[PDB]
RNA sequence: GGACCGAUGGUAGUGUCUUCGGAUGCGAGAGUAGGUC
């Protein structure tokens, strides 16, 4: 199985965009719920070998949030502009 | 070749504090997911 062990965060605002960078982690949201969804921080070098198979998109992955599984499937990986890298990633709600 | 509208999260962008060096925020538009008819 895929799963991307995450853990849950808010600071979105840019606070988490300098603490996810500052350690090669690398933001991500779990949408399409009802009520809202939920951003996760994630390793990007992880879901970098995750959403680099088709599986990862076309199959449901397992957002283990510090330690909480969620069923997510990716709907809009962001790759870099040149580089072979992320600028950002969502699941919606398996 | 359903139509219309279109969040959160993203990156683009933008401050604030400040002995000006340093530190630290908030974050589009468009698309997606969904809603409405």
């Amino acid at each position: 199985m895929f799963t991307i062990n995450a853990e849950v965060r808010k600071e979105q605002g840019k606070g988490a965009s300098r603490r996810l960078r500052a350690a090669n982690k690398f933001p991500a949201i779990i949408y399409g719920g009802k009520e809202a969804p939920l951003a996760i921080e994630l390793d990007h070098d992880k879901v970098m070998n995750m959403q680099a198979k088709a599986e990862f998109y076309s199959e449901v992955l397992t957002i283990v949030v510090d330690g909480k599984e969620i069923k997510v499937k990716a709907q809009d990986v962001q790759r870099h502009p040149y580089k072979p890298k992320l600028q950002h990633i969502d699941f919606v709600r398996a």
